């Protein structure tokens, strides 16, 4: 509306998108989703456009394949690897917007059984693609995604602890009230565990495949965002199991995928908390770790002696 309501409400370019979309989302479900798989195929600089009988006659698979047949043949250059002037800041808005729509839907529509199944098949999709633009984009937003929904997990564990006081101010005093309340409890554990099957399809169908990615730029984002779930959400990702992955690409031959190890590491050792989580990694992994203290390049080797540096003033 006014000068005045815009300024004080202050929207990003992000929000203000996102909550058209959502309305749009809406109105129409079908077109809305249409439109958002067309978000992810132009982003991968991608002339093709998916019409909505496509939407609703064809498996993403062939979707995809059909999408794949209108490529330039001759450039391999696509929006997240042109150097500039405009593709600047693209990436940042293109993660950006992934969070956004998230944080945006996380009340409802994230719920509803067919946008996040929709994103997440396309995505899947995307990721298992032959071209490297569609692998690289997808990859990077299933990456963000989950990076998203961990924080939808995050507000779920206040909104948890929240109704678990309040039930317990009202037991302390069987009214409305009461079963209200027990039943909030039982529907945002039930939002959790739905959170968590989306987070484990990411996981399952993307991320333990894209790691070791032919492409370098795809292995640092996998091995930066996994670094991101493991401070952020330690319970679910901080794990032997997982760790491996972080593990076994100190050993890569790009820098910047052995750089984002050692600063991946550096965010959980940092943390006292984490520490007796991390005593089986240590040992696995030290002599790979203190090698590459003297890594022959140099800002691997100064991230490699601070993680060591961490390790040390940790025990
Ligand atoms: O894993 S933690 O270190 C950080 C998160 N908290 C609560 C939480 C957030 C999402 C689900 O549960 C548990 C301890």
């Amino acid at each position: 509306g006014t000068l005045f309501e815009v300024v004080k409400l202050g929207k990003s370019a992000m929000q203000s998108v996102v909550d058209d979309w959502i309305e749009s989302y809406k109105q129409d479900r079908d077109i809305a989703l249409l439109d958002l798989i067309n978000f992810f195929i132009q982003c991968s600089g991608c002339r093709g456009t998916v019409r909505i009988e496509m939407f609703r006659n064809m498996q993403n698979a062939e979707i995809i394949r059909k999408m794949t047949e209108e490529f330039d043949e001759d450039s391999g250059d696509y929006p997240l690897t042109m150097p500039g002037p405009q593709w600047k800041k693209f990436r940042s808005n293109f993660c950006e917007f992934i969070g956004v729509l998230i944080r945006q839907c996380q009340y409802s529509i994230i719920y509803d059984e067919y946008m996040m199944d929709t994103v997440i098949s396309l995505l899947t999709g995307l990721s298992d693609s032959q071209v490297r633009a569609f692998r690289h984009t997808s990859t990077l937003a299933a990456m963000k995604l989950m990076t998203a929904l961990v924080n939808v997990a995050l507000n779920l564990s206040i909104h948890q602890d929240n109704t678990q006081r309040q039930y317990e101010a009202e037991r302390n005093k069987a009214n409305e009230r009461l079963e209200l309340l027990l039943q909030k409890r039982k529907e945002l554990q039930e939002n959790q565990d739905e959170i968590e099957n989306m987070m484990n399809s990411i996981f399952k169908g993307i991320f333990v495949h894209r790691y070791r990615d032919a492409i370098a730029e795809i292995r640092a984002i996998c091995i930066e965002e996994i670094g991101v779930w493991m401070k952020m959400y330690s319970d679910a990702f901080l794990n032997d199991s997982y760790l491996k992955y972080v593990g076994w690409t100190l050993h890569d031959r790009q820098g910047e995928v052995r750089l984002k190890c050692l600063k991946a590491l550096q965010s959980l050792y940092t943390n006292r908390e984490l520490f007796p989580k991390l005593e089986l990694f240590t040992n696995r992994f030290k002599d790979r770790i203190v090698s590459m203290t003297l890594d022959k390049e140099y800002d691997v080797a100064v991230e490699a002696i601070r993680l060591v540096t961490l390790i040390l003033h940790g025990s």
